[PDB]
């Protein structure tokens, strides 16, 4: 029984996932990628985005535009490995979705306009089943980080879920383990150096929500602020209010990483917390938190879909000697391709829990 | 009597524009900047714009947000070395903008959405005098390049005109002299390697009329299509069908470069061509078009205001040995600091005239 | 019978092109790199140069530092794919190398000291037999382009062969279709947008030979001098003369492009040059020539081994509309990939040629 | 009575140093240069350097090159406002250097390979009276701070000092006032988001000392240590032991951004650092420690010669809302233009205690 699923809004986000989707060979046979939604149905451009990325590179698979019918004028329907996905018209309001119409039961919500829990149930009031945010969301919505807290996925009482961040999804990892081994966490900070988005600009243009997020992103480094180190307090509800941290966006176009410093609540050294991370990321935090014992830089995690991938040696060889108690931590993550494949895997999950509970 | 100016539209143009004024030292005697227009009119947000530039660092004169009136929440007013400059609020349709209750009479069109001779003349309607629209323009608006033809601008018959682009401005200079120096010009095709803009993206984005000019700016190089080949032809008539050229966008956030490749109509050589360009930069091209016998590269000319400054090295060392008819011309400029000036010299200019034919 | 090749250099281009040879899955079977030698002999440094690149991602083989003997204290020998590569210590002159003793016939100059025909044949006295520069020669030393003229290689007379240039390799395949299929080129002139190179600096530094070549690389545009025009009339003697290029030296770390414009012996247009360079990319220059029909960016062509790569949308929308005579003519290139893949054509080319003569 | 200077070693270093002399206004009356030392004399490539700067841009001061006799075929002298300086031949030993013989007193030792006190002496022995070395030293230098611990110098004790490094000028100023301020700190980390510099490399090169700045460093986010932290404890007692920190070294030319986090001696608020750090700016550290309240980026800072800017709202809105221990400081710097106009007044400030106590 594929997974019938839907992405509202296809920009880099949504192509993002999608792509995951079909990189992970889940399309047709695991999920069924109905359609997709956005403010043009221009498949061919569609294929052209999917088919080249600054990023990524080209894909594994094959991807062309077709026609639904052969009176249209421009191609309305993309087909990946065989499968056809429909390119449907944009609506201001979630509800006046044809989702009932097409079929599709889960809907990956990635415009990043309906991150309210109230606007984004508009998606089943159009026919879906489950949302799943792709991004933090407000309104009371279960914020989720796989490999953290997915089992606390309610069938019956969650149908507006959060994939929290991509930053989130790299720092709540370690703090998952940190706290789980014992290894106790009064207070922390972290700061992350991430790769510029979408969100920036060129040049200095225009931002009057964020001052500082206008100025010109491939020639600055820019400090913003995130959300990524309190909403890791609603994954790992006993860091609410001992968390919190910043960010600096610097000119890469992708891969970010998060350094976290923080005081330990029994004596412990650097060396328990680098052997217990490494045992976390060999055990019951492999897929998610990885590691690394070589000389990396950030162009050496483009496509690793690890949602963290702890750094050893930057760990290890920057903390003070015989330290007890105040530790820093050095982890990446592919803020584009990580996130993505959480957004696949939080959906599988659901899914095979919607089904399982009946 | 100071010209009574208002910018429609304070983005990068038109903020570089107003600089351009305050810069020459003409804001409050020559010019009388009476107010600025645009979606917000927070003129504490471009107090800031103003006092720090990536590119072009901070300004020589002093810059404050104050409030109209002490009622308001947030300053309204701009004061620039003691004049005081209103913000004022945005308007679909230009003859809604009050103009002629401001005092107005030049007004710079800026915002890039009234580039047609029709829609700007509704600043005139609105109560405005003359209209110079900061970019090319269409609908049969008088096109003038300063130092190249500002001598046909017709005080009675235009009132729409038009400065070009950077680009065009760099390049009319050059094919000026060229001609008048009586070298000739059977072909030519040009190149320009410009530096990014505000119209490209971070990050891989969306593009639907230039799907190249989509893709992650700072990390690509990118062609693109150009009409200042063209334009060229409407400012110099002789070389109407005779030129065309391309563009090349490149990781850099400003300074661009001309490459010139053409055939001349009699036989010369490139030592000639040298030695009239740069008679002609220190003649009657002087402010206009510069030249350097310096090992320079695009950093070296960022703030500098002349629309186009030759390259006698680049020049000379890369042509045929002893060719007499295809040669190549190389020439810089910063595409965003002289075009400003540009502008404020083609208002000046009608100013003037407009005055003297009374 | 492996060829046996010995690498002096391990540089950019070394590395680049030992990894070209293991990308085309012939180490062991096809080549045999007996060595590799450079200022270090440490394998497991190496190893890390060539397990992670920046720009062309991880390898597709496995690679592993040993010892020669258990007494070493640090690695001296490189383990690929289970092939053995001993790690030699530099000479100052070539003919100091051990290249009789190792079994070598085939040595690939890459260090950029020994460009000169006299010095190079210094690893022919070393007990070598055959030797490619990888990079223009100087002295008289054969220079060849594969898919051009690699059938004027003489097994008797030419002992050190030149590979020429990356931006060389680009234009020549070019050049050679437009000459072939009789299209003529009375003049040209190219320009090469080239992505910046190891001789660069990261901040203003020092290069008394090119002062703008000193200038901060990923920063600036710097214009700079090429041979590739010049070399290109060695390769294909009608030309001699005729062509004349420079470069421009932009913030990409890889993937140029090449903008050649000329004019024709008879009248012709576009769409036959068209038509002809993707005839001459389908038949007899197949895996050198290529071209694409998509709206690519540099980024495109990472990883792409075609010693070129002609742009037919950028190349039909930049031309004039009626032109007959007067051309211009876009072709991408990995300065880095296509080139090291060249080398090892070209070394196999050599090799098998002088075994079959005896 | 001008101090007689000398620079051994005329790179990035060196030049700014000089450049900030001149930059000042002191060269001619208050400092000297009587010379500057570099394995060229080629005063006409300097002069090129000087009045061109990717980042600073060019130079309030005129800069032209000269011939000390009408004899030498390339000039050999420069002068700056009027004032010569010759350009000397670099040696290999410090005691070779004719400083006795040209008259100078106080040479700066800015050429990266005599950072040990023993070596550094050799100047010394060349006849010279005081040295300072523009880096860290090893061998038991005094190092000093200025605002932070100037007045530890000992003109009959000292004759070889070391003005730090650009990270620690810009750490030890905050760490000192945390201290002074007696906020206290028990432990400290302190991460560094640096530009790259002139060590790095443009494309992936050789770096045995440091595998991953050998990484195409305008490219990647590129982990490395720093000894900024334990450099702040020599020239802040109380700190030795108690900090630690790291780097991260991002696609910027010039300036970088320090974040501080530490745990204080007793309660308190990040509302009273703030308003501390504030004060001393406006005080005792005027000069020195500087700050700001606007959304400022690092292109803001570039030309800015505080050691370090403390940034209120970056601070104000990353910390816990009601923390009492745990806190997070940032504070930028221009690590080239600050660090060498300290390098200025530790010279001018050892001169003027020297002569002071005879
Ligand atoms: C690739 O094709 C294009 C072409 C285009 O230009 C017309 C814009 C976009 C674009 O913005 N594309 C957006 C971008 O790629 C991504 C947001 O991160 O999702 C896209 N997006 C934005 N709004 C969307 C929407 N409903 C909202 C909406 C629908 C209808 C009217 C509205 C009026 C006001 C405010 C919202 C309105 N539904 C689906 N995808 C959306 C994409
Ligand atoms: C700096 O402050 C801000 C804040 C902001 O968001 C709230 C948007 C902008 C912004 O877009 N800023 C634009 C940018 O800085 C610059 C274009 O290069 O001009 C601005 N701009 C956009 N539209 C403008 C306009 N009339 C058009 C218009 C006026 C009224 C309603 C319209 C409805 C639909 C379509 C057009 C509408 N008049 C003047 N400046 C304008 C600037
Ligand atoms: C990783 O290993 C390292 C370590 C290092 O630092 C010490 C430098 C390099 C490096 O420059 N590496 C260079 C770089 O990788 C590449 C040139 O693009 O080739 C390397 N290279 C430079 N000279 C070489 C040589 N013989 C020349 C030579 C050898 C011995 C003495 C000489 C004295 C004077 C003049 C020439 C001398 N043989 C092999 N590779 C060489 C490589
Ligand atoms: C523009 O002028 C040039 C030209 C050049 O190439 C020809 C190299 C440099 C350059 O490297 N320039 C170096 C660079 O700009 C900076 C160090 O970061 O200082 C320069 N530098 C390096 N060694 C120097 C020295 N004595 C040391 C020395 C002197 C003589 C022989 C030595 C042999 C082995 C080891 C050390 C040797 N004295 C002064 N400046 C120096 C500068």
């Amino acid at each position: 029984a594929p997974i019938k699923v839907g992405i509202n809004g296809f920009g880099r986000i949504g192509r993002m996932v999608f792509q995951a989707i079909c990189d992970q060979g889940l399309i047709g046979t695991e999920i069924d990628v109905v359609a997709v939604v956005d403010m043009s149905t221009n498949a061919e451009y569609f294929a052209y985005q999917m088919k080249h990325d600054t990023v990524h590179g080209r894909p594994k698979y094959t991807v062309e535009a077709v026609k639904s019918s052969p009176s249209v004028e421009t191609a309305d329907v993309l087909v990946v490995n065989g499968h056809r996905i429909k390119c449907v018209k944009a609506q201001r309001n979630p509800a006046d979705l044809p989702w009932g119409k097409l079929g599709v039961d889960y809907v990956i919500e990635s415009t990043g306009l309906f991150t309210d829990k109230l606007k984004a149930e508009g998606h089943i009031k159009g026919g879906a089943k489950k949302v799943v945010i792709s991004a933090p969301a407000s309104g009371g919505a279960k914020t989720i980080v796989m490999g953290v807290n997915q089992h606390e996925y309610s069938p019956a009482s969650h149908h507006v879920v959060s994939n929290a961040s991509c930053t989130t999804n790299c720092l709540a990892p370690i703090v998952h383990v940190l706290t789980k081994e014992n290894f106790g966490i009064e207070t922390g900070l972290m700061t992350t150096i991430h790769s510029y988005t979408a969100t920036q600009k060129t040049v200095d243009g225009v931002s009057l929500k964020d001052w500082r997020g206008g100025r010109a992103a491939a020639v600055n480094i820019i400090p913003s602020t995130t959300g990524a180190a309190k909403a890791v307090g609603m994954v790992i509800p006993s860091t609410k209010g001992k968390l919190t941290g910043m960010s600096f966006r610097v000119p890469t176009p992708d891969v970010s990483v998060v350094d976290l410093t923080f005081r330990a609540t029994r004596d412990t050294s650097i060396q328990e917390i680098d052997k217990a991370i490494k045992k976390a990321a060999q055990t019951y935090m492999k897929g998610i938190l990885g590691f690394t014992d070589e000389e990396l830089v950030s162009a050496d995690f483009i496509n690793d879909n690890r949602s963290s991938v702890y750094d050893s040696k930057a760990t290890l060889q920057n903390n003070l000697p015989g330290e007890k108690r105040f530790f820093k931590v050095v982890s990446w993550y592919d803020n584009e391709w990580a996130y993505s494949h959480r957004v696949v895997d939080l959906v599988r999950y659901m899914a095979a829990k919607d089904a399982a509970s009946s």
